[PDB]
C-alpha cells in the first residue's frame, strides 16, 4: 500500500459503524480508564493522578454531551429479565418512541456471565430485515447497558397462546413467519440455540419480529458451533444442545412452538427442571398426541419432522425443504409475500404509548485497593444511527 | 438541542487542539494495551480478556499508524539530554526530515508539550515546522523540516566573524525571538546551538525544551532557574518574578561571543562564570581589538546590564532603532528575502557536511498496575493536524 491509502484505511475505520475503533469505542475506552482509575488508592501513583487531574474538565464535558439515560422519559416497565429490565421510554428532545433493555453491569460481572449482549447488539444494529427488532442506539454509564429498539405494541405469543385456543390457519401463518425470520438470522451466521414465544413479538400490524437475542451464536466455516453454559428452562431447546452442533437446533424448537399452539402444553414439561430434560433426552418416547381429531395429520408430520434427532431432522437439508412441507399448503398466502399479507389478529392500539398488551410490572461494585478494570468487557458497546 | 449536542462532541472529535480527537483518542487505547500486556496483570481476568478481544484490531491499528520502522535512517546528526536527532527519509513517500526521538523511560527517570505545539502551529518563517509526532512504548518522535546548514556553534567555529555578517545574524535572532514572545512565549534558553540554517542560509530556532507561557503582566514566576551557564541573564539565575528582557540578555551574549571569539562571562569552571555572570558590573570588559565598532559595543552594553536598563524593556522598535543595525544593504521588512552571507553548498538533498561525525534502557516488568505510557496520551500528530 502507498502512504496515502494507509491514511485514508485509518481514517475510514473511525467512522465504520461495523469498526472496533471507531469515534464511539474510542471514547468508551478513555471513559472506562477514568471509571477504573478515579479512586484515591490508585491516585497514589504519580502517572495516575496527573493523568485524571489533566483529564478532569474533558472527561465531564463528554459524559454530559454524549446520549444519557437522563435524555428519556420512562413511560412504564413493559418487562423483566435476568440481569435488567425493558421499558417504553420517550426520548425528551425528539418526543420519539421506544423499548429500552437495561443491563446491570455489577450483576453481570458477579454472574461471571458478560459477554452475550455483543451478538444481540450486532444482530439488531445490522440486521436490516423486517423480521428482526431494530437497534437505533446503545449506550452505558459506569452501572448499566442500554438498547434503544424500536417498540413491538402488539406483545409476544406468550400473551396470543394464554387468550386464544390457536386455530391450525394462524398456527401456520405464526409457524411459516418464524420459519422465515430464523432462516433471516441463519443467513446472517447465527444460530438462535433458544427459541421461544417470549421471544416472538408483533408488530403494529400484527406481524412477527423476533427479539431477545441473548442466547445467539456466530457460526464456524462449517455453519457449526460449540459450548457448555447453564441451560435456562430445558423446555424449548434441542436434545444435542442439553448433551453439550449446527442451526438444525433452531427448528426443534419450531416444533414445540408448532406443538404448544395446537395440544395447548409444550411436549416435553415435566414438574421439576431436570423433569423436563429427561422427557426431551427420551423424546422418541416420552413425544405422544392426546385422542382428540384435532391436530391434522400434516401438523402431526410437521411436528413429528422436526421433534426427532437432528441426523433425520426436516430442515438438516435447508430452508427449502421445510417450505415444500404440506403442512403449509394453502390458497392464502405465498412466503415471497408473507408479510404483506394481513395478520390473524391485528392489535387495535389506543396511542403511539398504547402498553395494553403488556401485563402490569441495587448492589454495586466495591472500592478498589488496586487496578481491577471492571469497565474493560463493556469498551465498544456504543452504537448511534445516522 | 439534540442536533446542537451531536455538532459539538462533532466539532471536539476533529479538532487538531482537541484533548479528545481522534489522535489523543487512538493514543489512550495503544497506551491501555502497552501497559496492561504482561504476566503479572493478565491473572486477572478483565486485563485478559480485554487483550485478547483487542488483539487483532490493536495489531491492524499499529501497522497502519505512523511507526519508526516507516523510516530509513541516513546518520544521527546529533545528541542532546533525553536522545538524538537524526537525518530520515520516509521509506513509501522518499521525502528527507530531522526526527528529535525522546527516550520515555529516562524522561520519567512534560517540557516536550511546549515543544511540539510552537514547532506545529508557529506558522513562521522564523520557527522549525513539526510535519508529524508518533510513538511507542519506548520513545517520541519529531518529524521536522531538515535544516541542511547546521548551526551557530559551527558556523563560528569555521569563521573569523566579520561585523557586517554579525548584524545580520543578530537582526534575524531578533525578528524570530520576537516572534515567538507574539506566540506569547519566553525563550529562557537563547544560544547558538538553537540557532539553524536552512538551505539558504536563513535563520530558524529550534528545540524549545525551556520555553514557558507569559501570563496577563506578560510575566513567569519561576521558584527555580532555567538555561545556560554563559546565557543566562542575572535575574534567570537567582530565581522569581521576570519576563522577557531575559531574551535580550543572551542577545548580548550571542553578539559579544561572535565578534570577541569568546563568551563575555567565561571563566576556568562553571562556578566561575557564574560568579562572573553576577558580577556583570564589572566584570564585562572588551579586548584591545581595533576592529569592535563603536556601536557594536554600545548594543552589547546595553543588553549586558540589569533588567530595569536594559535595551529592550520598553520594546522590540526600540532594539530596531538601535544604530548598530544602521546599514545600506536590507530593510528589517525584507531581510528573509536578501542574500544570506553564507550560502551553504549542498552536494544533495540529504547533505550532512555540516554536522560532525556521530555514532537501550528502559522500564523493568511491573508486578502490578504501572501506567508509564500515561504522561504521552496524545502527543501525536497525523490524524487530526491544522493545515
Ligand atoms: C437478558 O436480560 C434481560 C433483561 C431484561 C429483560 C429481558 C427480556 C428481554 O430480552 N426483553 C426484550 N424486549 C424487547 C422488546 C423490543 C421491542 N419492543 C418491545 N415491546 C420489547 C427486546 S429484548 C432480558
Ligand atoms: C531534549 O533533549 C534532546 C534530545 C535529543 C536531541 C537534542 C538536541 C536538539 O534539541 N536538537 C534539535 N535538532 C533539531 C533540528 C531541526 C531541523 N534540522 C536539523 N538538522 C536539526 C531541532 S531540535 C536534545
Amino acid at each position: 500500500m502507498s502512504f496515502e491509502t494507509r491514511f485514508e484505511k485509518m481514517d475510514n475505520l473511525l467512522r465504520d459503524p461495523k469498526s472496533e475503533v471507531n469515534s464511539d469505542c474510542l471514547l468508551d475506552g478513555l471513559d472506562a480508564l477514568v471509571y477504573d482509575l478515579d479512586f484515591p488508592a490508585l491516585r497514589k501513583n504519580k502517572n495516575i493522578d496527573n493523568f485524571l487531574s489533566r483529564y478532569k474538565d474533558t472527561i465531564n464535558k463528554i459524559r454530559d454531551l454524549r446520549m444519557k439515560a437522563e435524555d428519556y422519559e420512562v413511560v412504564k416497565v413493559i418487562g423483566r429479565g435476568a440481569f435488567g429490565e425493558v421499558q417504553l421510554v420517550r426520548h425528551k428532545s425528539t418526543r420519539k418512541v421506544y423499548a429500552m433493555k437495561l443491563l446491570s453491569k455489577f450483576e453481570m460481572i458477579k454472574r461471571s456471565d458478560s459477554a452475550f449482549f455483543w451478538e444481540e447488539r450486532d444482530i439488531m444494529a445490522f440486521a436490516n430485515s423486517p423480521w428482526v427488532v431494530q437497534l437505533f442506539y446503545a449506550f452505558q454509564d459506569d452501572r448499566y447497558l442500554y438498547m434503544v429498539m424500536e417498540y413491538m405494541p402488539g406483545g409476544d405469543l406468550v400473551n396470543l397462546m394464554s387468550n386464544y385456543d390457536v386455530p391450525e390457519k394462524w398456527a401456520r401463518f405464526y409457524t411459516a413467519e418464524v420459519v422465515l425470520a430464523l432462516d433471516a438470522i441463519h443467513s446472517m451466521g447465527f444460530i438462535h440455540r433458544d427459541v421461544k414465544p417470549d421471544n416472538m413479538l408483533l408488530d403494529k400490524s400484527g406481524h412477527l419480529k423476533l427479539a431477545d437475542f441473548g442466547t445467539c451464536m456466530k457460526m464456524n466455516k462449517e455453519g457449526m458451533v460449540r459450548c457448555d453454559t447453564a441451560v435456562g428452562t430445558p423446555d424449548y431447546i434441542s436434545p444435542e444442545v442439553l448433551k453439550s452442533y449446527g442451526r438444525e437446533c433452531d427448528w426443534w424448537s419450531v416444533g414445540v412452538f408448532l406443538y404448544e399452539m395446537l395440544v395447548g402444553d409444550t411436549p416435553f414439561y415435566a414438574d421439576s427442571l431436570v423433569g423436563t430434560y429427561s422427557k426431551i433426552m427420551n423424546h422418541k418416547n416420552s413425544l405422544t398426541f392426546p385422542d382428540d381429531n384435532d391436530i391434522s395429520k400434516e401438523a402431526k408430520n410437521l411436528i413429528c419432522a422436526f421433534l426427532t434427532d437432528r441426523e433425520v431432522r426436516l430442515g438438516r437439508n435447508g430452508v427449502e425443504e421445510i417450505k415444500r412441507h404440506l403442512f403449509f399448503k394453502n390458497d392464502q398466502w405465498a412466503w415471497e409475500t408473507l408479510r404483506d399479507t394481513v395478520a390473524p389478529v391485528v392489535p387495535d392500539l389506543s396511542s403511539d404509548i398504547d402498553t395494553s398488551n403488556f401485563d402490569d410490572l441495587e448492589e454495586t461494585f466495591p472500592i478498589p485497593k488496586a487496578f481491577v478494570g471492571n469497565q474493560l468487557p463493556f469498551v465498544g458497546f456504543t452504537y448511534y444511527s445516522n
